[PDB]
């Protein structure tokens, strides 16, 4: 039979549980512990937390603590439960649906830390707020823990701790990915100027820390150093608004090289890009076409295209916005349209402006992008 009883409701975390693939990164772990990294960036982000603190423990299990306002414990005046409770065990539960609580935060589905807790075997939080402390735990996504008191501290000490032990029945491997982990980790310090970050690795026993009052332009430089570029140091850019921001550092490796390509949203890594990264290649292109056009060095019957400017670009894009749109939970590709316009304006006119006062370069990265459209025309 085919009946109404043949249609199941899932409730609370069993969504999760029963359907891992939808909202992390089954590979391995690290995707549960960005997630808990990302809300502590919030913090930081909004101005309230100066240092986020990650430990790799022996046993696999990851600690991220932030010195933040602290997650709320008041009971909800709606829900009747201490806000905590509802954060850890309620999908699409938080404080991110409006610009209230952050201005610019990569959380904003309410649905992250709620999918650390379903997918692990033990997840204690303790928080710090009105100088006291306050803990709470849960097992297998379920409460095993009541909100309680374990102390006092100074009343200027406020912050999260989450400790969580990731459930190995959900991944491919139980084991954290210690190069994903710091490489997560130093981008954050790079993007949030003057942000403290840390990672103590119990299991190699290593501990580094990271903190940058500049950023984007050494971080691509160091990463091609060595290596011949064009222009010779990082062409950078920015501008900052009210609901939106962007923030660049790129250059060529047309004699080779291992490029390095990342973009990020309200610090979130968008591996797979989306309408910022499609702005930037759009901005750049507008621009070179211009300045080809104009200076008239555009050979008859040869066209530049975007791979012309793309296919040799290594950039680190770092964008801003208050309202993202996201493809999934994982975050790996911003889909919100209005996005790209933004972005390649921008860039179309920092790079048309940097080209007509730098002829020199300019004219040696033209003639990249015609070498380019020829070589590609004689190709086909
Ligand atoms: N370390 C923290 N410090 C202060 N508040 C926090 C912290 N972690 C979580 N919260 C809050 O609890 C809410 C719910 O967290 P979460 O379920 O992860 O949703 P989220 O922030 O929208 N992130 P995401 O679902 O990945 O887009 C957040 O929106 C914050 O209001
Ligand atoms: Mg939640």
């Amino acid at each position: 039979t085919y009946n109404a009883d043949a249609i199941e409701v899932l409730t609370g975390l069993e969504p999760v549980r029963r359907r891992p693939g939808m909202y992390t990164d089954t590979t391995r772990p690290n995707h549960l512990g960005q997630e808990v990294i990302d809300n502590s960036v919030d913090e930081a982000l909004a101005g309230h937390a100066k240092r986020v603190d990650v430990i790799l423990h022996a046993d696999q299990s990851l600690e991220v603590i932030d010195d933040g306002r602290g997650m709320p414990v008041d009971i909800h005046p709606e829900e009747g439960v201490p806000a905590v409770e509802l954060i850890l065990c309620r999908l699409h539960a938080g404080g991110k649906f409006s610009n209230k609580n952050y201005q610019f935060s990569g959380g904003l589905h309410g649905v992250g830390i709620s999918v650390v807790n379903a997918l692990s075997k033990r997840v204690e939080v303790n928080v710090r707020r009105d100088g006291q402390v306050y803990n709470i735990a849960f097992e297998n996504g379920e409460k095993v823990q009541d909100l309680q008191v374990v102390g006092t501290c100074g009343k200027r000490n406020t912050g999260t701790s989450v400790h969580f032990w990731p459930d190995e029945t959900f991944f491919d491997s139980p084991r954290f990915s210690v190069s994903r982990l710091t490489h997560v980790l130093k981008a954050k310090a790079v993007l949030c100027p003057g942000v403290e970050i840390t990672f103590k690795d119990e299991i190699n026993n290593t501990e580094q820390r990271w903190c940058y009052q500049d950023g984007l332009n050494d971080y691509l430089a160091e990463a091609v150093n060595g290596l011949p570029t064009l222009p010779e140091k990082p062409f950078i850019g920015n501008f900052a608004g009210d609901t939106e921001a962007v923030d660049w550092a790129l250059l060529w490796l047309p004699e080779g090289g291992e490029l390095l390509t990342e973009s990020y949203v309200n610090l979130i890594p968008t591996m797979q890009g989306g309408t910022h990264v499609n702005g930037l290649r759009q901005g750049l292109l507008d621009a070179m076409r211009e300045f080809c056009e104009y200076r008239n060095i555009l050979p008859r019957g040869v066209k530049l295209s975007a791979e012309d400017i793309w296919d040799r670009c290594a950039y680190v894009l770092s964008v801003k916005m208050q309202d993202p749109q996201f493809a999934g939970q994982t975050k790996e590709r911003l889909s919100s349209r209005q996005c790209a316009a933004f972005v390649s304006g921008v860039v179309k006119d920092a790079f048309i402006l940097w080209l007509n006062q730098n002829v020199q370069a300019a004219e040696l990265l033209a003639e990249m992008a015609i070498s380019s459209a020829q070589r590609r025309m004689r190709a086909a």
